[PDB]
């Protein structure tokens, strides 16, 4: 194909055309597209961010291509490196409210690595892990579960929704609800194509599966691991791993993640938290229960508006154009049976186990006045718990995507601030928060996560994404936000294309010594900068930061 | 001082006369000594390898220097780029098995980080953590919380000694045995020096700390840290804080180490099994029991030479000049109560919860026929298990010192591969290490312990450091243990100065991908190659491979 809306930097017309007519020469017509639609959450858009902030063609690939194997991915790099080329790795694309899909330079190729290397490697009993290419979605990896009898054997870890890549979101650092909720903590066994194209595996990957004559003369990329590569992350020498999270260093090709055991027994339960101001009580009241570990998993504590987007959109609960006051959350709260913060976790292992910490957590919450305690069953069957005991189960839903249309045209951008875990410190952030997502004329709809020492407040910021004149009040609202977090002494854990450059320039401790040691690191690997110029704030030297940060 | 022993390569004597007295200049004479005795554990020698297995001084500093704060490392590093001198950074220099505190190139400045820079810094017990500086030792740190009454909220988690670094040893990746045994994993928010002198903060450590009047005209060093500096380890972009562990990519200056609340219960235990291949159904039972958390902590499958030796030297047991025979290794076990393999446990919280999971271990290793319990009360005053009841919930002890004497002028060198959790896989490993071991004319001791999904297995050489005929055969005992462990899928997770290019080249999985790129970030980070050349077989570009290779 000929002509693209969006170039690369620097690069000419001519040039792009040999590289698409060279690829397709590799991966065939069928695996590439050129952009001369914000699709579904079912169907993912490849071309631009499906739940834009910015315009809608403001991060905008040229082209789209879809490896068959790792071979591909090399010889992708080559060319690209060849061309002075940006590629875009994605592995779903669902990564909606940080940007989906989309390129943070445009003109870029998005490398749509989860269409073809889609395979669940290995699932292995006796280590408890599994290995995995970029396209095996939490359902897919589900299902293979099922397939095989291993359910009884084998949990998940799941994140809100089911569609994600377990990779995706493994390198992201994302985070689920079971005790095996730390995505990234997970992983034990890393292979990478590098910015020089060649292949690389972490850890114990690097420790290579003795010779016999089953495996002789296997590409690299398609031959086992030694029987440590998914066991024991560290390896032997510097532990590289997580330049590879939330980095431009590298293309992830495949990875291992460890699995949970069947634990021997499971319930999850609901508390709820009867005023606005109990959220206060509540965390320091989660404190030690999760550093004594009374809690087992990855526990949320969700604003009511979050249980009632679930439920239904805005318009079912007001016609009401502005933000729902303080005492309509009280009457919705009160419909609904539910609090205004509703603490949801579970508990594993022999009924003996569970109920002793059922009674101390129980006891320990009792102190809230007018607390209530639901199992699953005690609730409708429409509820958040219903949907949620499976969550915390490793079993991938899909019912937490409906208040993404809390408004007409609903997007999501996430706001991700890090809190203590003390009720304090959390007051503060929700007050700050909730302050201007007022200004902004907005609803507040967030949660918090429980780490074991700290919280991921996950501010949902929902706008009609047809509505030019909120989209730009999103705009200042999340520039406002990490302003004022940053005066307050809190970080963002992850974000935006859009927000990138921002939260960067906020770990600015000592002249910016971070980002600059980063830049040290990706300038040497990356002499080209191909791959993903400008992720996590990190520019290549050839990308001025006058012309390309926001 | 004028005259030195060895000089660092391609450097003058005049130019090392006029280097030792900038430093004096800064770190007056008294932290300048220059070398022109192998000492022991409490007085650790700064100079060389205590428990030498090449010559005693074929590792050999040129001075050691001693640091007063942060400004004089980064005066130093200013220096050692301006000369080209190369660095070797330590903390407590108690490394004993790996090289202790000696340089891998001889007649580089030992950095002796620890005798000044001293103070545990931080503890903050909401939190529940610590950040500390490099001379402060296990012990200095118990003390430190003894004498503030926080031994009743927050323990410890020790090695089976006092004496090394919280620090140093973390960066070392090494192991203790409470649930927070990974020593490394626990840490968040790292202060570090680089090759170039620059500070740098990782996670939120590079979130400042809002601006106060208190806090104005604070050398960076000496700045306070924002909120979540040492509570979220992640921070933001990519997770750059493993390059440096066991890595030559900087000099560690501060860490913040998470530490386990008092968990309202402790009662730690051993199991004696009778038979030496009573190892492989010991395995098998403790796998299941590891993934689903009966087994909280680290606990540890000692070989019953480990235990025999702490309690009396081979001198006693046998006089014989060969290994023991198997029949007069049962002897032993018959005669000090304990089995071949010794398993040393401990179980955490309130009695409720520690009663039903010592039911289940109980019943698990019931199977195995001939099997004893016993508690601490239950044993001889000296008992080995008396000692780890106080390691298994931090307490520092020096008992463990007397298995070096297994030998006339006793040291100790360290193979330590890392095996699966399966009895199969450990009797293997077992049997490839008592064969080499045997030929070698060595008692085979070590221990296993048990990490989630795999074992570090501890093969303790310990030889006569003053017979050079056995120095030569524990030196071809190493080589060949790495050579078959590898052939048989196994790595080394770390080792002694001797061995680290050897195992590095273990690893080299596609032609040395991993070692290929973790040269490319040294010499990014390090052009001139000055801090710690040829840690973990990584050499920055001017440190010819032929020249330095071991
Ligand atoms: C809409 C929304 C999102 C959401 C959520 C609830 C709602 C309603 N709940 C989440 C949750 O509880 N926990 C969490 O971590 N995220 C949650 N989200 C966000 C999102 O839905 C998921 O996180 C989703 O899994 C992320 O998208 P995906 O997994 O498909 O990842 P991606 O789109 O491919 O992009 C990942 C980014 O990471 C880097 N990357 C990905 N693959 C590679 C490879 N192959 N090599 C190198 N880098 C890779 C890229 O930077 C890419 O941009
Ligand atoms: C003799 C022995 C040793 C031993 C043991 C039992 C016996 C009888 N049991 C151990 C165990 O249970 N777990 C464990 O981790 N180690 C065990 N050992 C080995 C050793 O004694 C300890 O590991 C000891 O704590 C290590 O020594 P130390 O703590 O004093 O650390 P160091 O010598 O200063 O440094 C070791 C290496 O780390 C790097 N390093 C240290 N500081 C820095 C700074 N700040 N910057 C950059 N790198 C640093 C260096 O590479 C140094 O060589
Ligand atoms: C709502 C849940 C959620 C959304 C986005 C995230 O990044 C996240 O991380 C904990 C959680
Ligand atoms: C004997 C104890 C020991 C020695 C060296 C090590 O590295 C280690 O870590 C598991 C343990």
């Amino acid at each position: 194909e000929f002509r693209p809306l969006t170039l690369p930097p620097k690069l000419s017309l001519s040039d792009f055309n040999e590289f698409i007519q060279d690829i397709i020469r590799i991966v065939g017509s069928e695996n590439v597209e050129v952009i001369s639609v914000d699709g579904s959450y079912m169907k993912p858009t490849h071309t631009h961010d499906p739940h834009h902030v910015m315009d809608q063609d403001y991060f905008l690939a040229s082209a789209i291509v879809a490896p068959r194997n790792v071979a591909d991915v090399q010889s992708i790099v080559g060319l690209a490196n060849k061309f002075s080329f940006p590629l875009w790795p994605i592995s779903i694309g669902r990564n909606s409210g940080y940007g989906g899909a989309a390129p943070r330079v445009s003109g870029s190729v998005v490398l749509d690595m989860g269409k073809n290397m889609n395979r669940v490697l290995e699932v292995n009993v006796e280590g408890a892990y599994c290995v995995v290419e970029p396209g095996v979605t939490y359902h897919d990896l589900h299902n293979y579960l099922e397939a095989n009898n291993l359910r009884d054997k084998l949990w998940l870890d799941v994140p809100d929704l089911g569609g994600g890549s377990v990779l995706g979101n493994a390198v992201e650092r994302g985070v689920g609800y079971t005790p095996y909720g730390d995505h990234w903590m997970m992983h034990s066994g890393m292979e990478v194509v590098l910015a020089n194209g060649e292949l690389l595996r972490t850890g114990m990957g690097a420790l290579p599966d003795p010779k016999r004559p089953e495996t002789m003369g296997l590409k690299p990329e398609d031959q086992p691991w030694s029987k440590t590569a998914h066991l024991f992350p560290y390896g032997f020498g510097p532990y590289i791993d997580g330049l590879f999270s939330q980095s431009n260093m590298g293309i992830v090709t495949k990875i291992g993640i460890w699995l949970m055991p069947n634990p021997r027994g499971y319930q999850s339960y609901l508390i709820t938290l009867p005023k606005d101001g109990d959220l206060k009580q509540a965390v320091d009241i989660i404190r030690p229960l999760r550093l004594g570990m009374a809690l087992q998993n990855v526990p949320t504590i969700r604003h009511i508006l979050l249980d009632a987007a679930v439920l239904g959109d805005k318009r079912s609960y007001s016609s009401r154009t502005e933000p729902l006051s303080d005492e309509e959350l009280d009457k919705i709260a009160k419909q609904l049976n539910l609090g205004r913060w509703n603490f949801y976790g579970a508990l594993y292992g022999p009924e003996p186990i569970r109920r002793v910490l059922w009674e101390t957590i129980k006891d320990a919450f009792s102190a809230i006045p007018g607390v209530k305690f639901y199992f699953p069953e005690d609730t409708p069957e429409n509820s958040v718990l219903r949907v949620r005991d499976k969550t915390m189960q490793g079993i991938p839903t899909y019912d937490e995507l409906k208040w993404i249309d809390w408004l007409p045209n609903g997007a999501h951008l996430f706001f991700s601030p890090i809190a203590k875990v003390s009720g304090e410190d959390a007051m503060m952030q929700y007050a700050v928060t909730k302050k201007r997502c007022q200004e902004a004329g907005l609803d507040f709809i967030g949660t918090f996560t429980v780490g074991m020492r700290e919280m991921h407040h996950i501010v949902c910021i929902v706008f009609n994404k047809k509505d030019l004149i909120q989209k730009r009040k999103v705009q200042w609202l999340m520039r406002t936000l990490i302003d004022d977090c940053a005066a307050n002494g809190w970080g963002e854990y992850r974000t935006h294309l859009a927000f990138m450059d921002q939260i960067m320039e906020t770990y600015n401790w000592n002249n910016s010594s971070f980002l600059r040691f980063n830049e040290v690191l990706k300038n040497a690997v990356d002499p080209n900068g191909i791959i993903a110029p400008g992720k996590s704030g990190v520019w290549p030297s050839q990308y001025s930061h006058v012309t390309w940060k926001l």
